[PDB]
């Protein structure tokens, strides 16, 4: 295992005809997740081959949208404000790596 | 998603030539997951067609071996517990179902 770090990535993601952006958004202060707590807005899963394909990963943490802060917002919120963008959504997210335990024993 | 249970399981598992039981213990008071905090004992991996393969999963809490509880405990402390285990060790461990969030968007 090792110490949790996140990685940052700004996309932009562009429409496709009947897939949309291609994500799926979970999260909010208001929709917390059900094991952890964390409120965060998140990518819980992404479209197969559609515009955030190799882009955005199941998991991301979203920040920003369109300069636009994702800092404690409403499931909601994060919804419209990528609903309402136009061709393009510029988005940042901050990715996990890491994890585990420092020891594991086989037994 | 849904909210979280666990369902409790008690196996016996028995010693196999060259794999010993075939689990990855980790956690434990003094070993926490590094993304939760959590310190349960935990089995982390589950070796391929060894003697727990259809009875113990990756991720199930060890709540007891052989009458001694794992409430707590230290990592060293559960790896002695199962290591000092003769033919077979007795595991008692709950396997958490369920969830994800309340909602969820595709954009």
């Amino acid at each position: 295992g090792s110490h949790m770090i996140w990685e940052q990535h700004t996309v932009t993601l562009h429409r496709a005809p009947g897939f949309g952006f291609g994500i799926a958004i979970s999260g909010g202060r208001d929709n917390p997740h059900f094991q952890s707590g964390e409120t965060s807005i998140v990518i819980s899963d992404v479209l197969k081959g559609g515009p955030a394909e190799g882009q955005l990963q199941e998991n991301d943490r979203v920040a920003m949208v369109n300069g636009v802060s994702m800092d404690n917002v409403e499931h909601a919120f994060a919804v419209q404000q990528l609903r309402k963008s136009g061709k393009n959504a510029k988005i940042t997210i901050r990715r996990k790596k890491g994890g585990g335990w420092r020891r594991t024993t086989w037994v």
